């Protein structure tokens, strides 16, 4: 579920010719991409395993002349791609919050685009990682269970060497008090 | 020009403000109420604290002694009006300072700072779109700037002490990276939206002098139901 909200909060304009996807599994979020962007998309997943999944969802829905995997670890991938990406996103899991960050800055263009979704715990220290590699915050969005609960997801969205200044969209609600989804959670899947 | 109103719903009450100057505002209420009041806290100072509102519905929740710093001299006395009328003068005193002289003369003085700060920053003429130079030292980066109300509260703060602030949510970040840059620790989060469809406009922010890490995001608050109408909610800050 985490991974359908981070892929419907992605700015995707048409500026995005190049995005890449961090511990990518089955693909999923490319694939979702895939239904709103022409841009070539790259997932990079550690494990094997789900590399033959991902490829074999890529074959299934036939996008392979627009998305590919890469089996690696980000932080070595990211060394090797400077200024190449429109767009990172990650949803996170040997790799600490602060080496996603990094490597997003590592491997990002210009006014290029880090979308991550996390525990809202850790939302300051997040903020302040992205300030450390001069990513600028601009778009937030908090879940919440139900309207009287404490969030506890974050979408996070900031362009690395761009300007100051956030936009904090609509807290989202995920089900109601009957523990049905809301309305606007529909609006994702 | 002094007009005498109830300060809403909290009983025994009231307060002058001056229709040249600036009036309190949701924000003033609701960063008030979003204070934790526990019986650590002694010593409290609000930063720009005007008419003394917050001080004034600080003091339903607490016997701290409570010192609200202010810079126009023509709020110094509505204030000092507002401590007496309310018999209050045991417990709120009001000094006529900069906060940034206050804060480097207090050091280390309090267990808790709020501040409903001015949100604006300075950019052409201030004055072009407000009515008065008191109204426009009060909403514009004028006589002081966020770094400045942050690196002050880091200055009056005591360890575990507790920094409070009200602020446009554009500058969250900026906030946040400030609070870490004198060694304030973010710890509490609250977003206020008008509707449940709007982007929310402001947010509620504490944090731990000299602290550890860890964020409580407290769920937003709605102002208005879908009718314009106060949220049940929203109304339940409008009263002791
Ligand atoms: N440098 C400074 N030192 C002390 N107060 C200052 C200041 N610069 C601005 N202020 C004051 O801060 C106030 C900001 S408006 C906040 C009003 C009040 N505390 C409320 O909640 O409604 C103004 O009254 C302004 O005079």
């Amino acid at each position: 579920l985490d991974s359908v909200l981070v892929a419907r909060f992605c700015n995707l304009n048409s500026k995005k010719k190049k995005i890449c996807d961090f511990g990518t599994n089955n693909a999923v979020i490319p694939l979702i991409l895939s239904k709103y962007t022409k841009a070539k998309i790259i997932g990079v997943e550690i494990q094997n395993k789900a590399v033959e999944i991902a490829n074999e969802n890529i074959k299934l829905n036939g996008l392979e002349d627009q998305i590919e995997i890469v089996h690696a670890d980000i932080k070595e991938f990211s060394k090797l791609h400077n200024q190449e990406f429109d767009l990172v996103v990650c949803n996170p899991p040997l790799i600490t919050l602060e080496d996603i960050i990094k490597s997003a800055s590592r491997c990002l263009k210009n006014k290029g685009n880090f979308t991550i979704v996390h525990r809202s715990e850790r939302l300051s220290e997040i903020i302040n990682l992205f300030y450390k590699y001069n990513i600028y915050p601009k778009r937030l969005r908090l879940i919440q269970s139900k309207k009287t609960d404490n969030a506890k997801m974050i979408l996070l969205d900031g362009i690395y060497q761009g300007n100051e200044g956030m936009e904090i969209l609509p807290t989202l609600i995920t089900h109601n008090d009957d523990e049905t989804y809301t309305d606007e959670l529909l609006k994702y899947f």
